[PDB]
């Protein structure tokens, strides 16, 4: 897919927001608890590898469709 890979920088559980840092060298992404798969779970830890799609964001890029791999 047009799916970009990356890992997260960090991820706020009490926010529920965070940033992954893509792997082409490009800014840092926004990502929001609802873009994630579910599956109870909604929550990324800082290291984990994650796939996700650029999407239309409110103030930058965000992540749309995350996915952990």
């Amino acid at each position: 897919s047009g799916k970009m890979t990356g890992i997260v920088k960090w991820f706020n559980a009490d926010k529920g927001f965070g940033f992954i840092t893509p792997d082409d060298g490009s800014k840092d992404v926004f990502v929001h608890f609802s873009a994630i798969q579910n599956d109870g779970y909604k929550s990324l830890d800082e290291g984990q590898k994650v796939s996700f799609t650029i999407e239309s964001g409110a103030k930058g890029p965000a992540a749309g469709n995350v996915t952990s791999l």
